């Protein structure tokens, strides 16, 4: 079955958040695997489980705590989503998806999203942080997409364009805020690649996904950006680089959950900073 | 749930507009967007919406009228689609090509299949019409296929060959017809990748395409020509390249809906003219 | 919906055939198209028509006869799967992989999964052995998984690693005892790429998946290999060479399923040799 929501249950969900918080955002966040910890920043949280507001889905990955927080950060107003929706889960994109079109409703004009990915490209050390300048949706490919089914002419069109799904503008002051950070490590950027999961890749996938193009792999994030320009928010991500991903079958080792969530709270002070900076100028 | 049609079914469905129309024809047409104009040239046409044949589905894309045309083409009866179905409106496989096998069970014996295609080689303009000789379908890599579940030997085999879909003989023909129409710009051919949309391609996305060895890039066609193979049909087909991909980050514009309708009256007179003229010898 | 089997349902199959059978099994093996004659060496074996056997799915592909077989092979007490499940035939890969979980419940340590493949590696000759020693898993690329929904812990961790999944020691013991044989022949060795099916692939395709980097190709056993891994269990697996892919337009043929069943009883005597060998030291 196609999308179940209807636009009045993402305008009923949008109204009942509007009726138990004075915060009007702006700007939205979603953070990923062992990124939970740029909620620490906001000033005047306001705290919400996933289970108390109508028609939300749930987390159930570990790092996913399962909780919006509306907040102030370096003076912008902005909710985000500590812990997001994967469709390894079982979720179809549109459940994925539900909370991007929420937020539009509240006014958000930008959308931030953020994930853990595995490094591709060979330049990528651990613990880099990549501007996501592009991405190769293979779900897509076969038809799974958030906007298969009717359209909702109320979001936007039927045919929407992605290639220009990475707001320019956004990325040029990103660079020039990592070089004021006084970081020794350069800015990276680049294109990420969404797969399914949960399994972590093969040899063979990964030597296939590098020669497609792609610097980092993960298992989200893509669904969000497409349905967050198909109602018109502008987008901005980037991908923590938590781990290098086997391309030899000398493998000396093998990708695991804790080794990224390890990671994040190793990239913590950096990430957090970086993002609290940004929030200078979004526009608005 | 796997193909929810019957044998009696499509039977059903073919007993009916056999029942309704004194026409029998022995070639089949199904247009894509922005090429409904195709039924324009036919004599004795007589039109049935979908929404009034038994069991067919029903077109809600723009630039797909809904509506079944038989008649008389420079000499040879067809029945034409004038407007198709796609998954990214919410259709199983199963249900956009049901009907291939109504065609079948008509006594129709060639499938023409047409459509609009983003253009990925580089030596393709705006307006240039590409013979499929081959196809990639995407959807299918991942087991997304009208073909799934139980086979019904009626219709044929359980493990049907594909690299003969593209009738060599009709393919000649073409040219040859081409040629005759005195024609400026040569006639293209080539291979035909499906994906699944709704959205539009990102550059990477697009970059990896044309190096997986694909011509034209669109959302239909591969599904129609599997069931139409698998039942015994020759089958022909063609791309209207209505734009071409953007294959750069400097995006000097984006794919839109109405630049391929657009694109489609463009070139109406010249394809109208070669649809005509080969349907001389399809054979018989 | 996501996999319908609970723990116990895995439990009380697992129980059903414990209390069927005094035979208790150390190896399992899994049975392909044309290969279902490995059966044939078994001593004190006990048959179970997959029907008979509580939760069980049914293969429904010529070729793959439908019984769970109990016996002693040269020495080792295993189970073998004569036929298998594959998503064309309409199986969720939750349904694809139920017998492996039953298999780990009923104290089974070694998984050998084999199976019909088309060669794309040149030098590749069709009756030719390739170990195989990685894979692609197209489908997984989409969010097709057999692990997809909430995991169950009982068996395995949210998140398993793939890129150790065909164990280098029995590649190893593989390729000793081939020597032994005194075969001609070279033992060959590959990745292995799984797509849908059910239809055979177009040159398009083919040049494709070679491209990509893969030997052979075929429509199953990888989401076996994942469950496999995921539930701790030692997989080895190798894919019988039956046809050669078409890689030119001049189609000088086209894959047939006769073909790929007739290439099976010509290389029996070989693949039943070669497995009965190897038999000894799975370890245990
Ligand atoms: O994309 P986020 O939400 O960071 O999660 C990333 O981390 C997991 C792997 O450790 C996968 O779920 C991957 O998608
Ligand atoms: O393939 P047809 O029916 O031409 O439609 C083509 O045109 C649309 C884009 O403008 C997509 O649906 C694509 O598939
Ligand atoms: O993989 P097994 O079970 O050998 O079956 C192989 O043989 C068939 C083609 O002849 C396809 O189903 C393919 O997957
Ligand atoms: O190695 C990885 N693979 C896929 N997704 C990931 N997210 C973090 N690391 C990885
Ligand atoms: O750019 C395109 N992409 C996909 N399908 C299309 N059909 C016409 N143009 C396009
Ligand atoms: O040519 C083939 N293609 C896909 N699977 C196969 N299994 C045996 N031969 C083939």
């Amino acid at each position: 079955m196609a999308n179940g929501y209807t636009y009045e249950d993402y305008q009923d969900t949008a109204k009942w958040l509007l009726s138990h918080t004075e915060q009007r955002p702006q700007v939205a966040v979603i953070c990923g695997s062992g990124l939970g910890g740029l909620v620490n920043k906001l000033t005047q949280a306001q705290t919400f489980d996933y289970s108390e507001i109508p028609n939300f889905p749930e987390s159930t990955v570990p790092g996913h705590a399962g909780r919006l927080v509306f907040g102030i950060l370096n003076g912008r107003a902005c909710v985000m989503m500590q812990g997001r929706f994967h469709m390894y889960e079982g979720y179809p994109f549109w459940k994925v998806t539900f909370p991007v079109r929420v937020f539009r409703l509240l006014g958000v004009e930008t959308l931030v999203v953020t994930n853990a990915a595995g490094g591709l490209n060979p330049n990528f050390e651990v613990g880099d942080i990549m501007l996501i300048r592009d991405h190769i949706n293979l779900p897509g490919f076969s038809g799974e997409n958030p906007l298969r089914g009717p359209n909702e002419e109320r979001f936007g069109v039927r045919f929407p364009a992605m290639s220009d799904a990475y707001d320019r503008d956004m990325r040029q002051k990103a660079h020039s805020t990592w070089k004021q950070m006084g970081e020794q490590r350069e800015l990276q950027e680049g294109t990420y690649v969404m797969l399914g999961g949960p399994n972590f890749e093969t040899v063979a996938e990964c030597r296939l996904l590098r020669n497609l193009g792609a610097d980092a792999v993960g298992m989200s994030t893509v669904p969000e950006v497409i349905v967050a320009r198909h109602c018109g928010l502008r987008v901005f991500g980037f991908s923590l680089i938590t781990n290098k991903v086997i391309m030899d079958t000398e493998s000396q080792g093998k990708a695991n959950h804790e080794e990224v969530l390890e990671a994040g709270k190793q990239a913590a002070q950096k990430l957090e900073q970086f993002v609290s900076l940004l929030m200078a100028s979004i526009p608005v």
